[PDB]
């Protein structure tokens, strides 16, 4: 309808709202080397958890995280994820909340596990960008 459109206020668009133009800032300030070396341990050790950087897109204007670097039971799903990075950014239910694994959302009923298997990286880490609609 009408009224659901914006013809009055400008709605200001740019490569910030193309999650591909994310940068995870762990990735520039920890070398590959360290990254990778503790990842392949806590792998072995942890064989039923994986390990996860979660970082906020560009555009996004929710609730940040105190804490980046997650390990995660392979059993949790994705909706199960939403909801506990939700508590912690303190994001009420009303509000959609996203998640990007290089540029794709996660398959609904995908678990944490199945998203490790097809999409970590060489340092063993899997990275999550959460966003706002």
């Amino acid at each position: 309808g009408k009224e659901e459109e914006e013809d009055s206020t400008f709605t200001n668009i740019s490569l910030a709202d193309d999650i591909g133009s994310m940068k995870f800032v762990y990735k520039e300030e920890h070398p590959f080397e360290k990254r990778r070396s503790e990842g392949e341990k806590i792998r072995k050790k942890y064989p039923d958890r994986v390990p996860v950087i979660v970082e906020k897109a560009p555009k996004a204007r929710i609730g940040d995280l105190d804490k980046k670097k997650y390990l995660v039971p392979s059993d949790l799903t994705v909706g199960q994820f939403y909801f506990l990075i939700r508590k912690r950014i303190h994001l009420r239910a009303e509000d959609a909340l996203f998640f990007f694994v290089n540029n794709v959302i996660p398959p609904t009923s995908a678990t944490m596990g199945q998203l490790y298997q097809e999409h970590h990286e060489e340092d063993f880490f899997l990275y999550i960008a959460y966003s706002d609609e």
